[PDB]
């Protein structure tokens, strides 16, 4: 809505005269991967502040198991009271810099009763809630240089990806197995009632957060493959008997609890990203 | 961002610089292009040089019928304020048109449809109007109508029950069912198209339930119809995704058969 | 967000000094609730015109001994006001002291049990606008009203649906208390048959148009919230039907509920916890 073509070329013209490293991969650290960053090579650090036309977190170049990459330290969420455009400005950026592939992570609590804390979900579909209603990134102009008007979603999480990721993990050994599912977005940032819970286990969502649909519907309007998985913190409450309450303190913890498992794995599947 | 004014002034601008007294309004979606090329004594005002208009409209005769036809109409997605979308509807009401047809392109969820197949709309689902973008969001103008209309009776049975009985009098049978209008401008996800199946949608799109909304608060007579363009992705396994093209292509496909539907069924309304 | 903290304590602070009551309990009146300030003892007025950052008025006193402050007249998101708008109230009445939140509504009736002039206890709701970014937390959170990210799931008091039960029981009344789950929905126009096949699907008891916002920032808050839904309509849920909703079928629904729901609500002042 508020930058033109101009403004994102800027921005990329900026971090490409100020860095040599030219990324493939975009890696969006959501809870838990934190840290990731301590696993690059030649680390190149550029504060969001520094950066020309960037939302008022870091940025950080460099190789992930020798992999050219660039990671977002700090995400922009709605329930910050960021427009969608703003939230999602860095992958258009990614784009222009050549990126080909985004990896999004996230915190999600878990709906589907198998799920446990601590569980990591593969990302194989989304249901965009404030999407339906308008609250859509690409609403607006459409610009021919991103991509098509009517972006097609059916394919949006890389089926390939997706395999390698399962593979991937039972080469670790690995104590727990992957989950696979579909993520709901809501805009938060109050925790769902329990009714609320009913309706999304109903519209056959696996886990819900509050991040991530928006930056990957921009990744496939730009031509992005895209990767994701949720890390499941908690399980929403689903009766009224229950005294227990959804908490940041408690997502917080997981995150934590989980960091060294989340970055392990997203270093080595770093090999398994198709070459550009 | 009009007042009850801006919307008297179109109307009198529009009154003194045609002879037309329109009864029914026309909201041409895919398809219907070339409709305005059926009118007699056509006559031609494109957006641009209407005051307070946010494309052409033209006035004449279908099948001897006073309309006013909007060919190109304004979504959501192209990031218009739902008062910019249906703006043209209170203006229609202002020329006294009693009758809306709206017309546009949906995705198949009810798994009966076949590209190329018409659903007449007998409900809609206002998936946008839940959270709050809904037009008559505002102070309300009671000269339009009242502050809390009911649409359970939005889409009008007697046209619903002349569109079958035309139709017969015309291979595949008329639809009917349920439209859910959702902002995209992307293409739902096979999770979203199940979500949308399961809330009882036979068809999905991107327009019609705002100018619908208006026009009933109005008191305007609504028929709407859904050219189905494409069976929405509702397993893993498909690689046929949707896709822009398609939907034009099953527009153009069908203009012919759509165009003389709306045209026969101009007798079949009633007079005012 | 167009309001700042000190907008809120400068609101309180005008109030406090231009009264001397100290109100306990806010009650914002839903439909039948019209007249229930006409039974406060020490009424006080202020026309919400006179009120500093105001966006109707707002009577203190004794509603059978208990201090409360009681908003006559609510703000609406189909009215055009934005949620920041809607609930500004809810952080006043914090700052004024006020520990617990008595929310009234109407509702249309989803749960077929349900008959015309039924008061549903909400023992939950189902937040729409939220789902989609209309929270009014939405914006920078101020920890001196509460945490970023709230729980919702204990939202309406247990301990007071269960005395409103036991009130209703004493009153000897003709039908039982209902009780389940209201969803918001924006409005202004009533719902079609497709969109009430939705409602009751997704498990709502009741759906109107208020009351889901101001529970969201009492919550935030940390006030105790009780409230009820009177059924003024069964919605339209099949074709065949030539009733429509209209407004003045719930004025109606209201004023035949108001002399019972206004001595449901003074009883119930009774049993607040101190
Ligand atoms: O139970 C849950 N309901 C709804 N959302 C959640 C989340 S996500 C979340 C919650 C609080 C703060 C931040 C969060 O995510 C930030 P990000 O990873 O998207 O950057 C965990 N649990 C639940
Ligand atoms: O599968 C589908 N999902 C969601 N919407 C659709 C539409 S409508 C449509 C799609 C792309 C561009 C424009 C469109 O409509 C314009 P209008 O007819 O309302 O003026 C067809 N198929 C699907
Ligand atoms: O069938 C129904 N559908 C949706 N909403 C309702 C309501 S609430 C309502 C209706 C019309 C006007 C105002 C209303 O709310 C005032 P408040 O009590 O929230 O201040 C009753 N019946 C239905």
């Amino acid at each position: 809505n508020g930058y033109t073509y101009e403004d994102y070329k800027n921005t990329a013209e900026w971090l490409l005269s100020h860095t040599k490293h030219r990324p493939q991969v975009a890696i969006i650290c959501g809870s838990g991967l934190g840290g990731l960053t301590d696993k690059l090579t030649q680390a190149q650090i550029f504060d969001y502040g520094e950066i020309p036309n960037f939302p008022r977190g870091r940025l950080v170049f460099g190789f992930l198991n020798g992999r050219a990459c660039v990671m977002m330290q700090g995400r922009f969420h709605m329930y910050e009271g960021y427009p969608l455009w703003k939230v999602t400005f860095p992958v258009r950026v990614f784009h222009l810099l050549g990126v080909d592939t985004l990896v999004v992570t996230n915190a999600a609590g878990g709906l589907n009763p198998k799920f446990e804390v601590g569980d990591i979900m593969l990302i194989r579909d989304h249901i965009n809630l404030p999407g339906f209603s308008g609250q859509n990134p690409l609403r607006g102009p459409n610009d021919e240089r991103f991509g098509d008007r009517f972006p097609a979603m059916s394919d949006a999480y890389d089926r390939t990806m997706r395999q390698r990721a399962l593979s991937t993990w039972k080469q670790m050994g690995e104590q727990r197995e992957l989950q696979e599912g579909t993520y709901v977005m809501v805009a938060g940032p109050s925790f769902e009632t329990v009714a609320e819970c009913r309706v999304l286990q109903k519209l056959g969502a696996d886990a819900v957060g509050m991040s991530t649909v928006p930056e990957v519907i921009v990744a496939r309007h730009c031509g992005l493959r895209v990767f994701g998985f949720s890390l499941i913190t908690n399980k929403v409450i689903m009766d009224y008997e229950s005294l227990e309450k959804a908490n940041h303190e408690e997502v917080l913890a997981a995150g934590k609890q989980a960091a060294q498992k989340l970055e392990q794995f997203v270093s080595i599947l770093m090999a398994s990203i198709p070459l550009p």
